[PDB]
RNA sequence: GAACUGCAUCUGAUACUGUUGAGCUAGAGUAUGUGAGAGGAAGGUAGAAUUCCAGGUGUAGCGGUGAAAUGCGUAGAGAUCUG
């Protein structure tokens, strides 16, 4: 659909990249746990790279060329995913970081005593 | 003989303590002007976020860990958009 939004929900464990249209209707999506990487490999920038390639090329059937990416989360694969999307024929309009930050809202879980 | 550091009663002194008369302002307070503050109490309200409920897109994973598994998901999750 020519114009689309990439959503890179990067996290410490897994990174999920989904391309939707302007009104937030998903076209294609690919994660790192569904690409052959499990456990330690899933939390790697390369896994996010291949997830971004799979999702972006699978959404290119719909005809999207101009994409604006929206990164969210602290995960390792939040720059490699954008690089994979950009170096795949996509035209990046903007790169915006939209990860949610509470203004001292809900209480966080207790500290891990490892 | 000395001592018995004691008690009593008179006499004397007034530096200090006690009791009193008067005065003073330096300790302590009062009135008046400005100022800072997450000081307190009662109401109201805002925006981010989480969770849940209901829908649209969509499809095979999500989540989690040192690795896993329990758990959630094809009864459609997770992701994304809107209420």
């Amino acid at each position: 659909v020519s114009e689309g939004i990439a959503h890179i929900h990067a996290s410490f464990n897994n990174t999920i990249v989904t391309i939707t249209d302007r009104q937030g209707n998903a076209l294609a999506w690919a994660t790192s746990g569904g690409q052959g990487f499990r456990g330690s490999r899933k939390s790697t920038p390369f896994a996010a790279q291949v997830a971004a390639e799979v999702a972006g090329k699978a959404a290119q059937e719909y005809g999207v060329k101009n994409i604006d990416v929206l990164v969210k989360g602290p995960g390792p694969g939040r720059e490699s995913a954008v690089r994979a999307l950009g170096a795949l024929g996509y035209k990046v309009n903007s790169i915006s970081d939209v990860t949610p930050i509470p203004h001292n809202g809900c209480r966080a879980p207790k500290k891990r005593r490892v």
